[PDB]
């Protein structure tokens, strides 16, 4: 089932290391259960790497496998990042990571390997809580949010700003694990980390561009205005009425750079691994049938995250490291799944 099964394979062949981070802000009481103490986080990084000869790290553990999709298949895949590899010579532009509510950090691994293949450091956030999470010792925490009705998603999104700028003072400040070039840095995340993205980029000084994949706004709009660049990707928002309007409130606020795009025949997870995940390890109705056309629409696996990967780094490509792209201007005969909304 597993035997040399891996993650879509990223876009160069470059060394790739990986580390995972336990990250407490001690500024700040947990939100969501106080009673624990204050807020910890945990954090996968990927980056260009010196070569190694040892085996590339396991995508996720048996018993984080097992809290996320149900039974242990995961923890038989690999990735193409070796665990505590030493990172490549010049330090290099940040790209954070946040996850759907509910969705572990993992899920956005071939996205965060195939950045760091184009050469970019990356940062994936779990958000503790808000996803099941594991952290040393092996202690996995659940998404007690997730059984919770009282949940907020505008104190979500307004915490994890917070959340993703103590990540930003770890990693671009003196102890840091990965020494990265904070001059260039990017955030992305899927729906309520999508979200999150932007509003930390509103917070924050340090964050040059924003991308949402998906994810509905649930704080109102900056009266003074965004005029830092943001890209709207989202799927089937073309046919349904209320995704289109909470953007276009948005929109009326994004003062500089912007791009709104539609993947209609997508579904709400295709910005994630969770196609990938379903399509080759789901069990009997691991989404139920009613939801499949929402959730993962008729764009492959293996589409979804090229069409996502792709994306993703021209917009990256273009803020941070002066590269342009037809991708983000015009219509792409090699995407037919992408459409402009604006
Ligand atoms: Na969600």
């Amino acid at each position: 089932a597993t035997a040399g099964q891996e993650v879509a394979a990223p876009a160069t062949r470059i060394p790739l290391g990986t580390k995972t981070l336990h990250l407490v802000d001690a500024s700040r009481q947990d939100p969501w259960k106080p009673s624990a103490g204050n807020r910890e986080l945990m954090v996968t990084l990927w980056y260009p790497s010196l070569p190694s000869r040892e085996p590339a790290a396991p995508y996720v553990s048996k018993p984080l496998s097992r809290a996320v999709l149900g039974n242990d298949v995961l923890a038989g895949v690999r990735t193409h990042a070796v665990a505590g590899a030493r990172p490549a010579p010049v330090p290099r532009p940040l790209v954070v990571l946040s996850p759907g509510f509910g969705m572990s950090r993992i899920t956005l691994t071939a996205l965060g390997e195939d950045l760091a293949s184009r050469g970019y450091a990356v940062a994936a956030v779990d958000h503790t809580y808000e996803a099941p999470v594991e952290f040393p010792g092996g202690r996995i925490e659940k998404c007690t949010l997730c059984d919770d009705s009282r949940m907020d998603p505008g104190a979500v999104v307004r915490n994890r700003a917070k959340d993703l700028r103590f990540v930003l003072d770890r990693l671009t400040g003196p102890g840091s694990e990965l020494r990265v070039d904070a001059r260039r840095i990017g955030v992305a995340g899927h729906s309520i980390g999508g979200a999150s993205a932007v509003e930390v980029m509103r917070e924050d000084r340090r964050v040059d561009a924003a991308i949402n994949l998906d994810g509905n706004f649930f704080t109102e709009p900056p009266a003074e205005g965004l005029n830092k660049p943001v890209l709207l990707l989202g799927a089937r928002r073309s046919g349904l009425p209320e995704p289109q309007e909470n953007w276009e409130r948005a929109w009326k606020q994004l003062t500089g750079w912007k791009r709104w795009l539609d993947v209609p025949a997508g579904g709400h997870m295709t910005f994630t691994d969770v196609p990938w995940i379903v399509d080759r390890f789901g069990m009997p109705g691991q989404i139920p049938p009613e939801q499949v056309e929402g959730q993962l629409g008729t764009v492959s696996a293996a589409r979804a995250t090229a069409v996502t990967r792709n994306y993703v780094a021209a917009f990256f490509d273009r803020h941070l490291r002066g590269r342009p792209s037809p991708l983000l201007d015009r219509p792409s005969s090699a995407h037919p799944e992408v459409t402009f909304m604006k």
